């Protein structure tokens, strides 16, 4: 049978949950997609955000969450091209 050992990856929520931590119940919405168009703009927002729910988290773990969230963001983001095309 088709198992697919790599189909469902660990999302940032998954990772954080796997560590026994809670994530920000925020949802990257349409306006967020159009404004956080790059990782630096993204991290500057999302880092203090997640840190607000887990301030005692390890930075090494946090960077995984941020990175995964950027991925998740880009995944649910319909706007492939922030200003039209990309």
């Amino acid at each position: 049978g088709p198992l697919g050992s790599s189909k469902e990856p660990k999302s940032s929520a998954q990772l954080l949950e796997d560590w026994g931590m809670e994530d920000i119940d925020h949802v990257f919405s349409e306006e967020d997609y159009r404004t956080l168009t790059n990782y630096k703009a993204f991290s500057q927002f999302v880092r203090p955000l997640i840190a607000a729910k887990n301030p005692k988290i390890a930075v090494s773990k946090m960077m995984m969450v941020l990175g995964a969230k950027w991925r998740e963001f880009s995944t649910n983001n319909p706007f492939k091209g922030s200003s039209g095309a990309s």
